[PDB]
């Protein structure tokens, strides 16, 4: 799958905008993914911060949304909404040692609920993304609690998936 790199380290409006344009350019926004081969069904987005920590998000080309991610030797996947997606995601991060599928989905309503106690007033920006990348990475070694993970997913989804999605839709008027 195509790999799209972005770092928060020395990030500008231009570097971030080019990043989102790149993602948007790989989308084929369709109400549902079906007539699409699994060899081009996903976009991989490698995120890294100032701490040099790096995670790779798996984005569905049909809707731009995060279906799962990789952090070093571990891969995490949101509960697939159906059998097609259940086996589609098995083609992601195939060389990773540890694989886990959450029982919950990656939709906003679920994530908001899971962040519950914590995340009000979720601030977006380079700073938050930077911290979100670390949260994603440390989840794999027990350093990140579920509510923090949920908040971190929201940050990534709003700054990446939702940004690309919005630009695609304004792109087609």
């Amino acid at each position: 799958y195509p790999i799209i790199n972005f770092t928060t380290a020395g990030a500008t409006v231009q570097s971030y905008t080019n990043f989102i344009r790149a993602v948007r350019g790989r989308l084929t926004v369709l109400p549902n993914c079906v007539g699409l081969p699994i060899n081009q069904r996903f976009i991989l987005v490698e995120l890294s911060n100032h701490a040099e920590l790096s995670v790779t998000l798996a984005l569905d080309v049909c809707n731009a949304y995060v279906v799962g991610y990789r952090a070093g030797n571990s891969a995490y996947f949101f509960h697939p909404d159906n059998q097609e997606d259940a086996e589609a995601i098995t083609h992601l991060f195939t060389d990773v040692q540890n694989r886990y599928t959450f029982a919950f989905g990656g939709n906003y309503d679920r994530l908001e609920q899971l962040a519950g106690n914590l995340r009000e007033n979720i601030e977006l920006g380079n700073g938050p993304l930077e911290e979100a990348i670390s949260a994603l990475y440390y989840y794999s070694t027990g350093g990140t609690q579920l509510p923090t993970l949920a908040r971190s997913f929201i940050i990534c989804i709003q700054m990446i998936s939702e940004a690309a999605r919005f630009q695609y839709i304004e792109g087609e008027m």
